[PDB]
């Protein structure tokens, strides 16, 4: 195996052989790959049109180098709530959804990161709320048990990935690496709500989760958002029993009104943090509807471990988690945990 | 203009706008591009399938940064003989040998060259072994061409700013659009030449660049895989003339050449390849001679195109053969070596 071999096969518009993608990623995750080599592989992989197997191999190598949590500290039915990002458009729907879902009794372990293209990101907003994001495996495990939620800071759990992260910021363009985020949660939850900004690559991610036999809903808003949108219909690749099925989704059937895309606008960590306190404070509006919708999506995924009645219960549990104030309190206990 | 803009448009598989490829190359040449950005741009440009316009812009930027030769020192009918390389076949240095023969036939040759990348010995390496001084500067290369009839432009001496792209090319290994630039960026800027291309899908692109320059060039690719006019089989020739390109297929059998085996054209290190040159110029008959005479003749046909197809090849094959048989080629090499030590 070598760089000329692998890179040459891609430029010829051919799919890689089994195991070649793994080799390339291991060279990167061990510091035996110069930036030039990293960039060439990332671009070539993207333009060739990657397969589920190829992307699956990349994520597998990252997890094998990642810091794991202590044995038997992660529940069997833990869920993730995270997106690829890079939609170009907003408030932190995934982070807000995560708090609600956790408060509803579903164990959540988020694997997030700072912003890359947006004015603010998930981890950035959590830091602005006083949450300690840079905790080690032992403490993340304690947090999950004592609070009901844990946050895995990618740079701390994937320290060997820093070389690849540097190259990404230099080339600046979206690549296959932009898909690896949701696919490399070090806690390894078996369920989650996974957003994808790239419509022509969502089916691929769904394939990767299908191989792991996970219960996941890969979602893409017809308006382009990497979330379950309320401004129009959405596409959903439901993953269950290792089987993917493509379906169109419309929340208007449940009773959600249509919203404009500007009504879901956001800003910096300070402004987005305020949007979190507002929604968790019980404020109604288009932002709330987006959070409840996504939170329900994560609960439907959790249940996958009927279709319509699952959404009804999901929407019901999500709303109640907010209105009782359980979501607001859970956040407070999350902060106090870090200070102790 | 920015890297995200350019790289984004290429990954979406769209052709660039005017000046974008040019902006990209200038950033690389001025040392303002990160190695990762250089690699991303090279690979993206290749997989999209580049156009004659785009490849043309890159070569234009390189030539603008290159060291020029003095004014009115290069004949208007000077020719080049050089290939992309990277054919993956370790052969004797046919372009270099052919270049000497063409020069000896009375056609001024100014050769763009460099050391080997994948092979054991490149043109520059072999010339060094023969005692030829390749490290000459602009003023001295012009003298050589005038006094000897041939001059050698060593790429890194004339293209010092290309060094950033050079280091990246070696780190990634895979061939890209950058592999096409060498034959396209001869600093003497000859209006004719025989250009070898190892990549069949890109040969038509190189011909488009020369056509835009209104040059008389034969872009050649052996159907066996060589970046030369081969003797083992037919060869695909993109005939560039009058701003137009015409794809043709050349068959040496039509001119009484014998089919050879590729192993007969094999080479080795610098010391070995140097000896191979002395053999052919010495008048040794065989498959290597036939290859050199054909490529030499090809360059003469391109030269005549600056002003009939079959009749031109006939005349071309006469002058190439005669250039060796009279010993002019052997004499020109020796005088070339003496010039360096003087
Ligand atoms: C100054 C210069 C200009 C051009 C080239 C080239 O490869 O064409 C070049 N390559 C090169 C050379 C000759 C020697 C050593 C290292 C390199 S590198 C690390 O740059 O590839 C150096
Ligand atoms: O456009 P970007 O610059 O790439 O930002 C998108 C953010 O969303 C992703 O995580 P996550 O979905 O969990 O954050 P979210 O709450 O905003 O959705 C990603 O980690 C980014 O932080
Ligand atoms: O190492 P490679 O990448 O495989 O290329 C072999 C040689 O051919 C090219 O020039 P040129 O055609 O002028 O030299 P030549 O006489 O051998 O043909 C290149 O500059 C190398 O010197
Ligand atoms: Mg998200
Ligand atoms: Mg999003
Ligand atoms: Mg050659
Ligand atoms: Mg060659």
């Amino acid at each position: 195996p070598s760089w000329p071999q692998i890179l040459g096969r891609l430029t010829d518009n051919r799919d890689l052989a089994r195991g070649q993608a793994a080799w390339a990623m291991d060279q990167i995750m061990t510091g035996n790959a110069r930036p030039a080599q990293i960039a060439a592989f990332a671009v070539a992989m993207t333009m060739k049109a990657p397969t589920a197997d190829e992307v699956g191999e990349l994520a597998g190598v990252m997890l094998s180098h990642a810091h794991p949590l202590p044995a038997d500290t992660v529940p069997d039915d833990a869920v993730d709530v995270v997106g690829t990002g890079g939609d170009g458009v907003t408030v932190n729907l995934s982070t807000m959804a995560a708090i609600v879902v956790a408060a509803a009794g579903v164990p959540v372990v988020k694997h997030g990161n700072r912003a890359a293209s947006s004015l603010s990101g998930g981890a950035d907003t959590l830091e602005a709320l006083g949450v300690r994001i840079d905790l080690g495996p032992d403490l993340v495990a304690r947090s999950l048990a004592e609070v009901g939620i844990g946050f895995c800071f990618a740079p701390r759990f994937h320290p060997s990935y820093r070389h690849a992260a540097a190259v990404r910021r230099e080339i600046g363009v979206p690549t296959v690496f932009n898909l690896l985020g949701p696919l490399t949660n070090p806690a390894r939850p078996r369920a989650g709500l996974i957003g994808c900004a790239f419509a022509d690559l969502a089916e691929v991610m769904a394939g990767v989760f299908a191989a792991r036999r996970s219960s996941v809903l890969v979602v893409h808003g017809d308006d382009g958002l990497d979330e379950l949108t309320t401004t129009t219909t959405s596409t959903i690749w439901r993953v269950a029993a290792g089987s993917v099925d493509k379906l169109t989704f419309d929340p208007a059937g449940f009773g959600f009104a249509r919203a404009q895309l500007d009504q879901l606008a956001g800003g910096d960590a300070q402004a987005n943090a305020a949007a979190v306190r507002a929604v968790l404070g019980g404020a109604r509006g288009p932002v709330r509807d987006a959070v409840v919708l996504n939170a329900a999506g994560a609960i439907v995924a959790h249940a996958g471990l009927e279709w319509l009645p699952a959404w009804e219960e999901g929407l019901r549990r999500a709303s109640a988690a907010i209105d009782t104030g359980a979501a607001e309190q859970l956040l407070a206990r999350w902060v106090r945990f870090g200070r102790q």
